[PDB]
């Protein structure tokens, strides 16, 4: 809620030339940097509101650490150029990227990505997020909006199988953004985790969370890229669990035994009515994971073997990103 338009100058150097979208955090603008030779940059302008200010300060700390640790951006976290304050608002200056993977999907009629692009995107996401994991961090908020294309140019053509006209990226290279929720191992882990697009079961059941909850989110990301829509279309925690059970089978009894989240359960089973309005929906929208496959070719079997390991209920059993990078789905890239 900084009031602004094109022509405004921030920090007496950054001239606004375009909007780059908005959120509950505030807004992003594209600027000309008159003190870096006219370079175009993205500036995130944070709401003067306690919650978003705190996230922003923490993001700045994380970005300074990551960018000092990986000065060449070998691991594809967005580069923060600097930060400043403008009429009391925290402003974070980034290298300018292309649009988010969410925005690309929306502008492509919610059609999914092609499997070769998914492979490359999956590999880069696992590599970047594994880098955070090697530096004692958990992202916690991985979703298509927080993965951005480096360059978003595309070509356009009719697809016979899927009914319609389709955009195809020329280069699908990505970077990871949003470090406003990123948490170090030695920091407090909020067991009351706030609103999230994807919610790992150990997060919902409040069993403790750490790096494996990022692996869960990546599994959900990959299925969304594959289908063009999420397999967990809800904002309600109990309904999330109900959808998990249709897609992945019953919650493990040890996780149900351990959880303090008794609101979700009748004795040892989910407290869920399949004949209610919400039950009727869940039953139609959700089905066993492998039934979402669009082909039984070897390549699709390999993606789905990986997704399934990422969506393992038990966060100890769940595949790590180090293991994920060695999975046969990625062999094509290493030939
Ligand atoms: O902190 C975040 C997330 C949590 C919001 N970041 C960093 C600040 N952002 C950007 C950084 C660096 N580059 N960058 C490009 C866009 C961007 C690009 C294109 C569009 N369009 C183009 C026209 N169609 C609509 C979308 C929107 C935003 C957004 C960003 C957004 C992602």
């Amino acid at each position: 809620h900084l009031i602004c338009q094109s022509g405004d100058v921030l920090s007496a150097r950054y001239e606004i030339v375009d909007t780059l979208g908005e959120g509950a955090f505030g807004k992003v603008v594209e600027c000309i940097d008159h003190k870096a030779g006219g370079r175009h940059v993205a500036v995130k302008i944070v709401k003067n509101v306690d919650r978003y200010c705190e996230a922003a300060r923490s993001e700045i700390q994380v970005l300074e650490h990551l960018n000092t640790t990986d000065p060449n951006s070998t691991f594809r976290c967005v580069q923060m150029l600097e930060w400043f304050e403008h009429h009391g608002h925290i402003c974070i200056v980034f290298e300018l990227l292309g649009l988010s993977t969410y925005d690309f999907i929306k502008e492509n009629g919610f059609l999914p990505f092609r499997l070769d692009h998914i492979r490359k995107m999956a590999y880069q996401i696992c590599k970047s997020v594994n880098f955070l994991h090697s530096n004692k961090l958990t992202h916690t908020d991985l979703k298509p909006e927080n993965i951005l294309f480096v360059q978003s140019d595309y070509t356009e053509a009719y697809n016979p199988k899927i009914k319609r006209d389709e955009r195809t990226l020329i280069n699908p290279d990505i970077k990871v953004v949003d470090f406003g929720s990123a948490t170090y191992d030695d920091e407090h882990h909020s067991t009351l985790v706030s609103t999230r697009h994807y919610r790992a079961p150990e997060v919902i059941l409040a069993l403790g969370w750490s790096q494996p909850c990022d692996v869960w989110s990546i599994g959900c990301i990959l299925i969304e890229y594959y289908l063009g829509f999420t397999v967990f279309p809800t904002h309600d925690s109990k309904e999330h669990l109900a959808m998990m059970e249709r897609i992945l089978g019953p919650l493990p009894k040890h996780m149900i035994q351990k959880t303090r989240k008794r609101k979700y359960f009748h004795h040892d089973r989910l407290d869920w009515d399949e004949h209610s309005s919400a039950g009727r929906y869940v039953s139609r929208a959700c089905k066993p994971l492998k039934e979402f496959m669009l082909s039984q070719d070897v390549e699709h079997e390999r993606l789905f073997d990986l997704i399934q390991k990422m969506l393992e209920y038990d966060p100890a059993k769940r595949i790590t990103l180090r293991e994920a990078l060695k999975h046969p789905f990625f062999d094509l890239l290493k030939k």
